[PDB]
């Protein structure tokens, strides 16, 4: 259930737009191609089988799909941990990217990260 998931990951997870998925926290603003401080995780709340692929894509109006690195992970015990997810493509100072999560169940489910993310050459 959701109480167990929160008891296994206390004060680490946050909501997505989808009631079936939670995720780890990402920085609001980060350096282009820099290693993340918290490794990305997608936690499923339903019965998602082991080996189910999760893919993340970043984008806005002027860039439908910004370049990423290691944007795919496999589900194991309801968690899909991204080994070294990095944001290469840059939103610039004027815009932020919306981060969309796709969990490849039959049929696939699409979820959105709760905040937009700003990606610049220097970062904060
Ligand atoms: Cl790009
Ligand atoms: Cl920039």
């Amino acid at each position: 259930s959701m109480v167990e998931v929160l008891a296994d990951h206390p004060g680490e997870l946050v909501r997505t737009d989808s009631p079936n998925f939670l995720s780890s926290v990402l920085p609001t603003h980060w350096r282009s191609n820099k290693t993340l401080p918290i490794a990305f995780k997608v936690v499923a709340l339903g019965d998602v089988p082991d080996g189910t692929l999760v893919t993340v894509m970043a984008g806005n109006d002027e860039n439908y799909s910004a370049e990423l690195r290691n944007a795919t992970a496999a589900m194991k015990n309801q968690v899909a941990r991204f080994n070294d997810l990095r944001f290469v493509g840059r939103s610039g100072r004027g815009k932020s990217f919306t981060l969309t999560i796709t969990v490849f169940t039959n049929p696939p489910q699409v979820a959105t990260y709760h905040n937009a993310i700003k990606i610049t050459v220097d970062g904060p």
